[PDB]
């Protein structure tokens, strides 16, 4: 059995990474069909970064300006759009490469896997989600930019994430692959600060299913709780308001291994006001709140009894 | 900024993974160039592992018992082998997706990224590291043996596992792409556990070593120590003595940084008691050794595998 932080299979994104070149500064781009995507912060430099303005620097830019490398061969641009804060290159061939895919927005608290890549080049993947803060606490460097998040379904490569910036607190932002935003961020340089991180609720009680399955099955209690009653009691280390909606995707969860799902947030309320002595839950020592209800029946294929 | 537990980009892999079938098991196997590698034990129905003749039913068996499958093209086998523990399966066309691999066989202690299939399909990709009872922590379910571990230098892959059983205890035993098991262990289902799991002391001052170039400081202090004390400790507890070879590992993470290799001990000797006053150290308030220290500096600089 075992359950270990698992990432999507990044074969076929990587197939559609190339390098996008822009003066002197040097990024990733998503290469599909005939565009390439890429943050647009590409076309800046160092003394119009305080606020640029990518209207004028769009249209007085050109498409040879661009350097567009799919690994060792040289990409011919076209022409080139701007929607929202993400570039598209349109370049003369298509990508033969290119999987059935989507763009796809995702809430805070869903997960999906990264693939790190720097000049075009795939180094490594994890899987992560975003906090409640929409940031989110990946791995990158100098050159990251165009790393892109995605989920894969059936076969279908859903794309969420596209890196830009990092926040001085250490986490970073990103848009998605239509431009917009993930929070209250903008690509420019001035004092822009993260905010107030708090607790997946929801991620949290899953990774519990989870370890309830692969033994550890002594953090249950016999005393159910309502939904003040975890709320106005139970945020001394803040955590998400749990909705209705988490108790429906927990069902599940709640029928396979027999614990309710209102019972399992007394199992919290325990955990929350005491902790542990030493004992350790599954495998980490504090509430891993990174597994979302779906990424556990994904990893635990278990059998919910009727 | 950030550190996370990566795994390799496992494109170069998925193009090698086909369907082996052998009456009514299906297990995984790698196909590379005109050859596939699959567990031995595939030839062996249920009802056979605990004391088979496999040299025997190799003979036995022809080619058209066999049923190799790829993505959507069946494969026709032509000569079958038996190298220790694996089922090698030369089929008639080599793979067009063959990289540069490699067999290499690694110790406890160095870690690797696994791509989990079933039925030929990858499903998921994640890092472990070969623990010191020669087992592997690893999530595995029903049909994913075939499953194959590896490292990337940078074109070229260094296979070095191939998963063939679940140990009761939870962990995962399987072979290198030679066959040979790593540890005592057989494939013939018997009454066999693994030994007793110790914490590689190497990855975790690795670990720590990381946690400072990226900026946590709160656990630091300077109380100096020689190679001779330590092992006093980390023997009693249940630790992995330090040998002499890994002082000079940590080498290279100590050019780019100036902190001497002894000076990190006398901070991993104090957090062994009082628990975590202080609870954030990089994210997850536990011990962490699967870092090896040839891995926490690829991360820490930007090595990409095309």
């Amino acid at each position: 059995s075992g359950f270990r932080k698992m990432a999507f299979p990044s074969g076929k994104v990587e197939g559609c990474m190339v390098q996008v070149t822009c003066g002197t500064t040097t990024l990733n781009g998503l290469w599909l069909d005939d565009v390439v995507y890429c943050p647009r912060h590409v076309i800046c430099t160092s003394e119009d970064m305080l606020n640029p303005n990518y209207e004028d620097l769009l249209i007085r830019a050109s498409n040879h300006n661009f350097l567009v490398q799919a690994g060792n061969v040289q990409l011919r641009v076209i022409g080139h759009s701007m929607q929202n804060c993400v570039l598209k290159l349109k370049v003369d061939t298509a990508n033969p490469k290119t999987p059935k895919y989507k763009f796809v927005r995702i809430q805070p608290g869903q997960t999906f896997s990264v693939l790190a890549c720097y000049n075009g080049s795939p180094s490594g993947v994890y899987q992560c989600a975003m906090r409640p803060n929409f940031t989110i606490k990946g791995s990158f460097l100098n050159g990251s930019c165009g790393s892109v998040g995605f989920n894969i379904d059936y076969d279908c490569v859903s794309f969420c994430y596209m890196h830009h910036m990092e926040l001085p607190t250490g986490v970073h932002a990103g848009t998605d692959l239509e431009g917009n935003f993930y929070g209250p961020f903008v690509d420019r340089q001035t004092a822009q600060a993260a905010g107030t991180d708090t607790t997946i609720t929801v991620n949290v009680l899953a990774w519990l299913y989870a370890a309830v399955i692969n033994g550890d099955r002594w953090f249950l209690n016999r005393f159910t709780t309502t939904l003040n009653d975890f709320n106005l009691v139970a945020m001394k280390y803040n955590y998400e308001p749990l909705t209705q909606d988490h108790v429906d995707i927990l069902g599940p969860l709640s029928a396979q291994t027999g614990i309710a799902v209102l019972d399992m947030c007394a199992s919290l309320k325990e955990l929350l006001q005491n902790g542990m002595n030493g004992r350790t839950i599954l495998g980490s020592a504090l509430l891993e709140d990174e597994f979302t209800p779906f990424d556990v029946v994904r990893q635990c294929s278990g059998v919910t009894f009727q």
